[PDB]
């Protein structure tokens, strides 16, 4: 199951990108979509399901990518985007 089950809503965690402060280089609507809310902290966010947690964002970072780059076992990813997408990454 998921490591916090809480925001398993993609509306929950689209709304806690209210105070995002990089709209335009990291789109908080790729982002929740991705399985990602906002800590509230810098740039910082975290997973729901894996509850890996990401910053430094840098312009044009691709939230789904960055998800499998970095923690390719989550379930939540397998499940929303399939192996192949994850075996290309890496
Ligand atoms: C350039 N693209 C970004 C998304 C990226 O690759 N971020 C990386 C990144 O955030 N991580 C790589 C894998 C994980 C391990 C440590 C990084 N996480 C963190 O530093 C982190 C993220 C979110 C909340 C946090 C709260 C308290 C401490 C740390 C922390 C994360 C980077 C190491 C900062 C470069
Ligand atoms: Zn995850």
């Amino acid at each position: 199951g998921p490591a916090f089950p809480g925001m398993g809503s993609e509306e929950l965690r689209l709304a806690s990108f209210y105070d995002w402060p990089l709209t335009a280089e990291v789109p908080p609507e790729l982002l929740a979509a991705a399985g990602f809310f906002h800590t509230g902290h810098q740039d910082k966010v975290r997973c729901f399901f894996c509850y890996g947690g990401l910053q430094s964002w840098k312009r044009g970072d691709d939230p789904w990518t960055e998800h499998a780059k970095w923690f390719p076992g989550c379930q939540f990813l397998l499940r929303s985007k399939g192996q192949e997408y994850i075996n290309n990454i890496h």
